DNA sequence: AAGATTAGATTAGT
DNA sequence: TTCTAATCTAATC
């Protein structure tokens, strides 16, 4: 529907160095941090972990 | 980077009767053009999406 | 222009 | 159910 912001990607980031793999319960709160569905948040994580291994 | 006159007159007609190339007819295109096979999908996804 | 890259998204699947 | 791996599209160096 629309590119994010930078903010937005800033607050992932710092969210994904510190857990790779958040469980349900983590990306639901990064949701509404966001304002991004839940669904996308998990797209987001698979992709960078995808891009970013180490 | 930069491909040949000739290079390019290939591919068109490859891609105007395999739009969507799978690895086999990707991997033929590498060896016909003496190009790496990543560029080739990489130019048939710019070609679609500048040329549908 | 046209080659290359990035992001968001979808599908298939041991 | 969540994940990886390919791969597509759109947008942009």
């Amino acid at each position: 529907r629309t590119a994010v912001t930078g903010s937005q990607t800033a607050l992932l980031l710092r969210a994904f160095e510190k857990d790779r793999f958040p469980g349900i319960a983590a990306r639901e709160e990064l949701a509404r941090e966001t304002g991004l569905p839940e669904s996308r948040i998990q797209i987001w994580f698979q992709n960078r972990r995808a891009r970013h291994p180490g």
